[PDB]
């Protein structure tokens, strides 16, 4: 169906952008709103309400640019805003070598049903936060499986 | 001011802030503002954004060596319609010989539309505008803003 084709196109755009950033070790933080509304966090960023593309996702996260600091939040198959604030987790069970991007992802996942993707600037490793847990060192296939399951 | 007028002012402020930032850093840029002649054919050649304007997004689009930086951004009213768009190249002899493809594309679209295109030179940081087949170079910040307000 059209709804199904659109969801698959968005998954492909996300995974292509994540692969590019993982290869270049570009830090990234991408939260996908689900049933819990995240308007309060969307409002802290720069409004985009843009069509998803791998190109736009990559351009947003380039280091030392206006939009790269903070989270992209996606809602209703669009990029709602960039450079958004997310709350930092205080969980003592996050790997101690991880920094604020990962703590922000876990933090939003503690108070919403959202799915957040993180690319590490240190290693290019890809992780996902959901339900208060961080799933680390994902393969491309693992991330795709999580997006399709979501 | 009406909301339409306020939105137009917000969009002009976003554009001028972005152009000033890129000019200072010699970031090449090509930004076409659709007017009454529709530019759908050219919009459809690029990557669709249909995004709210911000200075931040305009700057992020044109950063060198990124997916969206080559080609034109085309704006429709208060939105960035698409990036990395094709525009036709002018053959006008009144384009300074040292100028490259962004300036020629800007003049080219200006010959077949009533659009206003802004160009930032990656060589000099100079700012120019193409309208109605003419290129006006080395604009001050004030001159650009006045041209946009008049547009
Ligand atoms: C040019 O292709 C680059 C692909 O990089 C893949 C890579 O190193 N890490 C990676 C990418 C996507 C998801 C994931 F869990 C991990
Ligand atoms: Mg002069």
């Amino acid at each position: 169906t059209p709804v199904e084709e659109a969801q698959q196109k968005t998954i492909e755009a996300i995974t292509k952008a994540i692969n590019y950033m993982a290869k270049r070790r570009i830090g990234a933080l991408l939260t996908i709103e689900r049933d819990t509304g995240m308007g309060d966090y969307i409002e802290t960023g720069i409004p985009l309400n843009a069509k998803v593309s791998s190109e736009l996702l990559i351009n947003i996260f380039i280091p030392n640019t206006p939009l790269h600091d903070g989270a992209v939040i996606m809602k209703n198959n669009e990029i709602a805003a960039a450079a958004c604030y997310l709350p930092l987790s205080e969980s003592p069970f996050i790997s101690k070598e991880l920094g604020t991007r990962h703590r922000a992802a876990v933090g939003i996942s503690e108070v919403t049903d959202s799915l957040t993707i993180i690319v590490s600037e240190e290693t290019g490793g890809v992780s996902v936060a959901k339900n208060g847990d961080l799933h680390r060192e994902l393969t491309e296939e693992a991330l795709k499986e999580m997006l399709e399951a979501e």
